[PDB]
DNA sequence: AAAAAAAAAAAAAAAAAAAAAAAAAAAAAAAAAAAAAAAAAAAAAAAAAAAAAAAAAAAAAAAAAAAAAAAAAAAAAAAAAAAAAAAAAAAAAAAAAAAAAAAAAAAAAAAAAAAAAA
């Protein structure tokens, strides 16, 4: 409700985290996107993976657990654009 | 004779697959109606042909809507930046014909055995 009421503190703020969030990609190297596993394209990739979204390395993570329970229960239960799955055996 | 790798003991971690039974849907392959298309007959509206004709381009000339000039003002389109869609170029691949190595049948002949004759 704060943030709906008042606009020029709020546009203030978020220039300041603007701010931050371009240093914190500033210090990241240089790298190129990558083909994600998806409905339409697999791309060679593992039936067991469960890939995100984000075709940006850096912004996204891969959990390898333990076994296709863990796999599932972790599956359930993440962010599909960044998390991804890949259960070992 | 030294090095290296497989396999097996037993408590641990973690997975995968084939069928039965009924009822509904979804692919995917066929006969079979059904209409284009094509070959080969007779048949019939159009060009030809000719004579005969009269309706609209020329020509005189006024005048009345006009396209260039002048001005003010609105703002469509073009070229430069970026950001997506969609198609040839090139390289890769799984079955698939070709080749080579091992299993089963074959009889020639003999060792050992079993059996019986006088």
């Amino acid at each position: 409700e704060y943030l709906l009421e008042n606009p020029t503190d709020a546009k203030i703020v978020v220039g300041k985290i603007i701010d931050a969030a371009r240093a914190r990609e500033a210090a990241r190297r240089a790298r190129e996107m990558t083909r994600r596993k998806g409905a339409l394209d697999l791309a060679g990739l593992p039936g067991k993976l469960a890939d995100c979204q984000e075709r940006d390395p850096a912004l996204s993570e891969l959990y390898l657990v333990e076994g296709d329970s863990a796999g599932g229960s972790a599956k359930q239960g993440r962010n599909r654009k960044n998390q991804a799955i890949l259960p070992l055996k």
